[PDB]
């Protein structure tokens, strides 16, 4: 039973209501616990430090602090901006790093302490092209939210010098009500093949729009790029007869994995839901699933170097950890089952660029599969 | 202790340095632009390198003037595109046809 702990970082509610990631993470640990196959020998504990959004120098300070006790790595706040701040520290004192959100990946950013399971913009936007070429469209149309989004799908933005294609681009305003003016002119601008790049709550907040301008006939079809396409409050708008596309790698073929979820779900209405927003209840969701497989492959590499010591280390103590090479080098080899499928990580950009997906679609019922 | 700071050129390392003023009440000045982050509060940080943003309406402005009917934008990492976004939104407006490498 060797004692270990991992650093928990939570930009959250700062209030009452607790967060996924912290509740799947302990869920996780808690799944260590149980099931000794995987650590027979071994036990991890863990700290969970918690901070505010947006705001650097406190996660940073956070940074040390949970430095001062001691871990194997953290694992990263959900949001870019203190993103930045944990890697350079990471990299910067040597501990690993392991990120879930996509951050703006900086093109010369030299650390080297970092993986993420999140599955890489790239490849899903080259599956985006291959799939509306498939699609045969041509009048295509993107709308994001923020910047970031237009980087998401880069890889589509480039590519009608290659493809005979056209594709306007039109954003939706700062608050969520105001895009139905953009809906306007979209109906003004007809726009019969819209792919999104937004936030799944975002997209419950537009689809009442979408209905209630009517917009939603069978000639329109939108794709929806996020991967908490599940949770999605389907069951009005399917008889609307639109045709919807989708991906998921949050595979639900395991008994497993169904297992885990029913379980989750007893967890998951424990903390109170937003009904009234339109979401699903009881359905946990794409980045918590991702950040209860790191954990797992922490471990799975973990068991492999029993060598693991914790350096009670300082911010200001410049020398690094002293076991981080083989053991982020193991992260980067070890290959595992979570709850996404297949997970490796490419020794390329030190990324993730492999996985499986499964498209899916709105059936007449909601969604079911339509490919690998 | 300095009476003010001026911001070092990258976007990245200045947001550390941004915020760290902030949580002080310094302010911070910067030379290069950088993309906000359209949630972040922080007050005490101006830039004076001029947006791109009224950049893109004057280029648009200068495209028009030349009634140009096909361009090709190039930029260099995608950091681009958020420079040039609203020039990038050229088709809803207007009869303009523009692709990227
Ligand atoms: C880890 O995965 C990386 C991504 O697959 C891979 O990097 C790169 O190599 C592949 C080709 O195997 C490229 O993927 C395609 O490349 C062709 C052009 O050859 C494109 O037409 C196609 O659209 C697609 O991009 C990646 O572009 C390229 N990516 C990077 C990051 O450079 C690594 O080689 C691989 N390394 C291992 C084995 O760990
Ligand atoms: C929806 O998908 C079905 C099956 O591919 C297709 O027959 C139908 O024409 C599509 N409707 C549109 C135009 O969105």
């Amino acid at each position: 039973t060797h004692v270990l702990r991992f650093g928990g970082i939570f930009e959250y509610v700062e209030s009452g209501p607790m967060g996924a990631e912290e509740l799947a993470f302990r869920f996780a640990v808690n799944t260590i616990n149980r099931n000794r196959t995987l650590l027979p020998n071994t036990t991890l504990t863990y700290d969970t430090q918690k901070i505010n959004l947006y705001d650097s120098f406190e996660a940073s300070k956070k940074a040390c602090d949970q430095l001062s006790l001691g871990v194997a790595a953290i694992l990263g706040p959900s949001h870019s901006s203190s993103a930045n701040a944990v890697q350079s520290i990471c990299n910067a004192l040597g501990v690993p790093h392991i990120q879930t959100r996509w951050k703006h990946q900086v093109s010369d950013n030299k650390d080297s302490f970092y993986v993420s399971l999140y599955p890489d913009f790239s490849s899903l936007s080259r599956a985006i092209l291959d799939l509306v070429q498939f699609f045969k469209w041509k009048t295509v149309t993107v709308v994001y939210d923020d910047s970031t989004g237009l980087i998401r799908l880069q890889e589509l933005i480039k590519a009608p010098s290659r493809y005979n294609l056209r594709l306007k681009i039109r954003q939706l305003p700062a608050d969520t009500k105001d895009a139905k003016p953009l809906l306007k002119e979209m109906k003004r601008g007809k726009e019969f093949h819209v792919i999104f790049d937004c936030s799944h709550e975002m997209a419950a907040g537009i689809l009442k729009q979408a209905l209630a301008m009517g917009m939603m006939t069978e000639y329109y079809h939108y794709i929806f790029t996020t991967l908490d396409l599940f949770a999605l409050d389907v069951e009005p708008y399917r008889y609307s007869g639109v045709n919807m596309t989708g991906f998921r790698i949050l595979n639900t073929e395991n008994t497993q994995v169904s297992s885990i979820i029913e379980k989750w779900s007893m967890e998951r209405l424990q903390a109170p839901p937003k009904p009234d927003s339109g979401l699903l209840d009881g359905f946990m969701t794409t980045d918590a699933a991702l950040m209860y497989d790191a954990v797992h492959v922490v471990s799975v590499a973990v068991q492999q170097f029993p060598q693991m010591t914790v350096s009670s280390l300082q911010c200001n103590r410049h020398k690094p950890w002293r076991f981080g090479t083989r053991f982020m080098s193991l992260i980067k080899e070890a290959h595992w089952e979570g709850l996404t499928g297949r997970i490796t990580f490419n020794k390329t950009n030190g990324l993730r660029t492999d996985f499986d997906l499964d498209v899916i679609s709105l059936k007449e019922e909601g969604l079911e599969k339509i490919g690998t």
